[PDB]
This record gives structure tokens, sequence and C-alpha cells, in this order.
């Protein structure tokens, strides 16, 4: 008997840029949750979020498996301050390995397509 407000008023991000669909949400996580956890250590929010959500969103967010995106992003979200994403979905494709390797090592034989 005393909350009635809401409680993302501590952060007060201003969020106008590429939230044209979802894009804010991405912005908006990535940004309220890097930001309010520390402000003098930041690994620097404005270039982390603005060149991860390039990644997760290329063709996966809406209209593939909003299920997928929302999990794979919100709960790897993790994963993704720190590297990439597995391809939540082509993982059982080739999880088995590290696809460090053959990232390039292998399509570099013939990356162009004459």
């Amino acid at each position: 008997g005393s909350h009635m407000p809401r409680n993302s008023k501590n952060d007060g991000v201003d969020t106008a840029i590429y939230h044209h669909k979802l894009r804010d949400q991405v912005l908006k996580a990535l940004y309220d949750v890097l930001a309010k956890e520390s402000e003098h250590p930041p690994q620097s929010i404005l270039h982390t979020a603005k060149a991860i959500e390039s990644e997760m969103n290329k063709v996966n967010n809406c209209d593939t498996n909003e299920a997928a995106y929302k999990a794979r992003y919100r709960i790897i979200y993790s994963n993704v301050i720190s590297k990439n994403n597995p391809d939540l979905k082509h993982k059982i494709a080739n999880g088995d390995i590290t696809p460090e390797f053959l990232a390039t090592c292998d399509a570099k034989d013939l990356a162009p397509a004459p």
C-alpha cells in the first residue's frame, strides 16, 4: 500500500532512434541494464547496444520467431554482452564444435561468387 507508480523512473533513458519496430526494446534492455548497473565502469553502453542490436536483429526479430527472438536476446543477453549469438536455432545444426575456426578458414577457399 505505497507503490502504485512504475519503477523505470530511475533510469529515465531517452530512446528515439531505431525504436521504429522493437529495436526500442532492444536498445532499452541493453541500455537500462548496462546503465543502471554502473556509471563509472560502463563497457560503453552506447557503443555496445549500438553494435549488437544489429546482429540478433538481422532477420529473426518479429517475422521469424518472435518467440525465439525474445528468449534468445533477453535470456542469452548475458552472452550477448560478451560475444554473440550461437545461433539459438542453428546450434543443433553445428553446436558440437566452436565455428570459430571454420568461420572463414573454409569459406576463404571461395568467399566471393563468380
